[PDB]
């Protein structure tokens, strides 16, 4: 039987020419990052790896290594954005928006409803499909592999794209910005190649905020300099280079903190993540990654929320992503019929064209990619992206002495970051 196997090359050239002589099925590949997946045999996978020339190492791709994620619809009432209010000063910096609304935000996700009431005007049609002709392990066959097709068969996407750009009924955080969307999910999983790829693109098609709700939790060992290896080096190199190449770009990475609630410096937590015995570790990714603006959630209250992972030397900022805790403690029946999801939920849209109650660090992520996108049009900073990372976490931060190992620079404010001016 054949797997799935993940390749760093060293040459293009070299790589193409063993290919042809080999007759290796490449499933995918990334120039860019000298990576690509190979369907062989583990036999042939381990002859691969003793070509030192052109080979530098080979892993099975990762089946259990990236997280689910939640677009259950636990609707129809369409209360207030009170997470939005609290990080606009009750609706007052809408008055600030930047006349003109140059930056382009890539979202990485699982497409988008491209005709939602709230997102058409502000949709760009750079946005592309890195979802493969039979999508996932090649189980999907209607997908087609066409690169113009993002839409939403998840429905993750949309109320991604809702939080960062809806601009009608529910009005998201830089509602004049046009937003990209690079759909990595088909109707079941992600490879973190297709993420790798997808981050490539977003920097080559000029988007300054990459905005990845997603993560993973991936095994990394060090210690084992060997080409072919247990570990998950190739895809783990392949993201950390990708968002390398999108800071040579002028591209800002920003990415969700885990939804775990685990302190990413407790180490018997994280392996217990991948149920992992072994030698290496299990890392959270991209958001432990260099590079990343790393984004934490809160709830109604400004607490961090239950869900959140958190730790120093991890998270950078927070913002409002909710919280469940009254579901958890009461129950559905009680938390529905008397209304909690408009408390501790984000209200969003939905890809059914209306909209949906969640709560994740992937609702908070979006809310800081957008606010950076006001930050580089504000102060018009595009040749100087680390400027406005400087000024987000600086000016664009509520000053409530929140520890920084659970909130990173505070809790994110876009009223504060727009009136820098005013002092
Ligand atoms: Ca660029
Ligand atoms: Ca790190
Ligand atoms: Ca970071």
């Amino acid at each position: 039987e054949e797997l799935y196997y993940s390749v760093e090359y060293k040459n293009t050239a070299t790589f193409n020419k063993l290919v042809k002589k080999k007759s290796l099925n490449v499933v995918y590949n990334i120039p860019e990052l000298h990576v690509a997946q190979i369907k062989m045999t583990k036999m042939h996978a381990n002859a691969l790896a003793n070509y030192k020339n052109d080979i530098k190492y080979i892993n099975a791709t990762c089946s259990t290594c990236i997280t689910s994620e939640k677009t259950i619809d636990r609707e129809s009432l369409f209360s207030r954005q009170w997470d939005m209010n609290k990080i606009t000063n009750n609706g007052a910096s809408y008055d600030d928006l930047p006349k003109h609304a140059n930056t382009k935000i890539a979202i990485i996700d699982t497409g988008v409803m491209k005709n939602h009431d709230d997102l058409k005007n502000n949709f760009s049609t750079d946005s592309k499909n890195l979802v493969p002709l039979n999508g996932f392990r090649g189980t999907e066959p209607e997908e087609t592999g066409d690169v113009h097709d993002v839409n939403d068969r998840k429905g993750h996407g949309t109320m991604v794209s809702g939080q960062t750009s809806a601009n009608g009924k529910l009005i998201g955080v830089a509602p004049n910005n046009k937003f990209t969307m690079y759909r990595v999910f088909g109707s079941k999983k992600t490879e973190l190649l297709w993420v790798s790829k997808a981050i490539v693109q977003a920097a080559n098609d000029g988007n300054q905020v990459i905005n990845i709700s997603v993560g993973s939790y991936i095994i990394l060992d060090k210690n084992d300099h060997q080409t072919f290896r247990k570990d998950e080096k190739v895809e783990y190199d392949a993201l950390q280079k990708a968002i390398n190449y999108a800071k040579k770009k002028k591209s800002i990475v920003v990415a969700a903190a885990g939804n775990d609630g685990i302190d990413v410096n407790d180490k018997q937590k994280l392996k217990l993540q991948r149920e992992y015995q072994g030698n290496g570790e299990v890392k959270d990714v991209p958001a432990s990654m260099d590079n990343v603006v790393t984004v934490g959630s809160t709830d109604q209250k400004s607490n961090l929320s239950e869900f959140s992972n958190f730790g120093m030397n991890y998270t950078d900022i927070a913002a409002p992503g909710g919280s469940f805790a009254y579901l958890n403690q009461f129950g559905v029946d009680k938390w529905m019929n008397e209304g909690y999801m408009h408390k501790e939920n984000i209200l969003t849209t939905a890809n059914n064209g209306r909209y949906i109650y969640q709560a994740g660090t992937a609702l908070a992520t979006p809310k800081v990619s957008g606010a950076l996108a006001l930050i580089i049009d504000k102060y018009h900073l595009e040749k100087h992206p680390d400027k406005a990372i400087e000024l987000l976490y600086q000016h664009g931060t509520s000053k409530n002495n929140k520890p920084f190992s659970r909130y990173g620079h505070g809790e994110l404010d876009v009223y504060k970051a727009l009136n820098v001016a005013n002092q």
